[PDB]
């Protein structure tokens, strides 16, 4: 429903001498006082917003200027540590009334959503919140630096910069990582980074008692966080635990819940979905995508995504045709995507040694797959937020020994019971089911490719070969996804 972020993406750049994004949206040029040596940036956002709220300025420590894209979730809490009284108009003025007080240890308070570039005299810093869910891309030159929410607009022409990943294809483009902060001097072009968040490595105990509440209280303070006041929200649903969760908790946040469903001509989870929207009393949705357009809808997926994990992209290829065939007006779209990284639920496992290992180096590897990445969604038009990686639930959920995830013979289990008196019983204890599995996307994206040759001990490469090839072309090649015919660079690759 109404009232999204003041924007969605951006490029900007600061340089001591038309971008084409994936997100759909308006575009706004923010002025330049001192126009040369001001920080010039492109604003994309939704046509119903005033990217305003995304734009502040300031003469605290010098001439400074603050572009945000996204928001902030733990506004109250930021609002306290500052000098109550001239309360900011936005989150973006928010940032730069704490960056004159942490300076850059600022971010390690913020919980949100969000992407933001700031300039301050020669210097110059680049932000993301502590899940880096709004992909963040920098080309650092002495004198140049140029900053984006999509690598897309950046691949064209930087230097090396340490701590930071290279984007694969392009050069001289690199994503800051999650929760991390780059202190840029504009003059050197030197680039410090600091990590303002890492997922914990201990575990707490807790009977099942607090563990469940502690659980239920979090996740639901995640979603009123979300969901905006007066408008309905809409939520994602499966009819699995996690968006259920979700559902359940947004419902009792706005009174009322509008919730959609997707599913191919494989396969669909309709029947797990009603029973949650009968359950809570949703205004439901059911849509239906033809495999043939599903896979068809690969480019567009890595187009927006930025991702070039076959893995991941079989998990966003449904999601992002949902989005896409969503019809109305933009949204504001909540998911309970990401609950099972913390849980290890995507592995199935009843090992609590193995539970651990596996929940584990998935938290320290997520960081460059843009899962959770807007663009998914805001590439037509709706906006999207996940409460399970809220760093509130994040943190907590991380933390909770392996006996809570795994327990009573269920995964997940911690969760499960936080929802179980707001859901129905075949729900909370529903088995694990992947987008892509009941879906039937991952088997689908295999005929494709063995209907083209490839065998058995390949296909899993060949997929990896497809998605790489997708990203070339349209990421790192300026091709628009409709300009790619999949079935082209399957063939193409059906080889070796
Ligand atoms: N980086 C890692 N190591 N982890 C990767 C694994 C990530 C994992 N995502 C994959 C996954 O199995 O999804 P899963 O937990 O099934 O699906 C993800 C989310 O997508 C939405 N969703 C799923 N199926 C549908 C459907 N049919 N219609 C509408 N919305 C739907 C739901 O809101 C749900 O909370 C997840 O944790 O969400
Ligand atoms: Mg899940
Ligand atoms: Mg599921």
């Amino acid at each position: 429903a109404p009232v999204l972020p003041a924007a969605f993406g951006f490029l900007a750049s600061a340089r001591t001498g038309g971008p084409v994004f994936a997100t759909r949206g308006s575009h706004t040029d923010i002025d330049t006082p001192q126009g040369e040596r001001s920080l010039a940036a492109t604003l994309v956002h939704a046509p119903s917003v005033a990217p305003d709220r995304a734009v502040a300025r300031s003469l605290t420590g010098a001439p400074t200027t603050a572009v945000l894209a996204g928001e902030i979730y733990n506004r109250d809490e930021l609002l306290s540590v500052l000098p109550a009284g001239p309360a900011p108009e936005g989150d973006a003025e928010l940032v730069l009334r704490l960056l004159e007080r942490y300076d850059l240890h600022a971010f390690r308070l913020v919980n949100g959503r969000f992407a933001t570039v700031v300039r301050t005299g020669d210097r110059v810093l680049l932000a993301t919140d502590h899940a880096g869910s709004v992909p963040l891309y920098t080309c650092v030159a002495p004198g140049e630096v140029r900053a984006s929410t999509e690598a897309k607009a950046l691949a064209a022409h930087g230097f090396p910069l340490a701590d930071a990943r290279r984007v694969a294809g392009l050069t001289g483009v690199y994503q800051v990582p999650a929760g991390a902060v780059m202190d840029i001097d504009l003059g050197s072009g030197t680039a410090v980074t600091h990590r303002t968040w890492t997922p914990g490595l201990s575990r707490r105990i807790l009977p099942e008692g607090e563990a469940v509440a502690a659980v239920r209280a979090a996740l639901e303070k995640a979603v009123a966080q979300r969901v905006t006041p007066g408008d309905t929200p809409l939520v994602v649903l499966s009819g699995g635990i996690d968006s259920s969760g979700v559902a359940a908790c947004a419902h009792r946040a706005a009174g009322e819940l509008d919730t959609v469903s997707m599913g191919t001509d494989t396969s669909n989870e309709f029947r797990e979905a009603r029973a949650v929207v009968d359950h809570l009393r949703t205004r439901h949705r059911e849509i239906t995508i033809p495999t043939t357009e599903l896979l068809a809808q690969l480019p567009y997926a890595v187009w927006a995504s930025e991702s070039v994990d076959p893995d991941i992209i079989e998990y966003l290829l449904p999601l992002t045709a949902l989005y896409r065939a969503l019809d109305g007006p933009e949204r504001r779209i909540l998911t309970g995507y990401g609950a099972d990284i913390p849980l290890g639920g995507m592995h199935r496992e009843d090992r609590l040694p193995a539970l651990d290992t596996v929940l584990a180096h998935d938290m320290a590897t997520f960081d460059g797959l843009n899962e959770m990445s807007p663009v998914l969604s805001t590439l037509a038009g709706h906006w999207t937020t996940h409460p399970y990686w809220d760093r509130e639930v994040l943190d907590l959920l991380v933390s909770l020994e392996a006996g809570l995830k795994r327990r009573h013979g269920r995964d997940k289990w911690v969760l499960r019971a936080a929802m179980a008196d707001a859901l129905p019983a075949e729900t909370v204890n529903r088995p694990k089911l992947g987008v892509h599995e009941g879906s039937g996307t991952t088997s689908s994206f295999s005929r494709l490719l063995l209907d083209h040759g490839v065998a058995e001990d390949r296909v899993h490469e060949a997929k990896r070969q497809v998605v790489r090839e997708l990203f070339d072309l349209t990421v790192g090649g300026g091709r628009h996804p409709s300009e790619v015919d999949t079935d082209d660079v399957v063939r193409s690759v059906a080889d070796r």
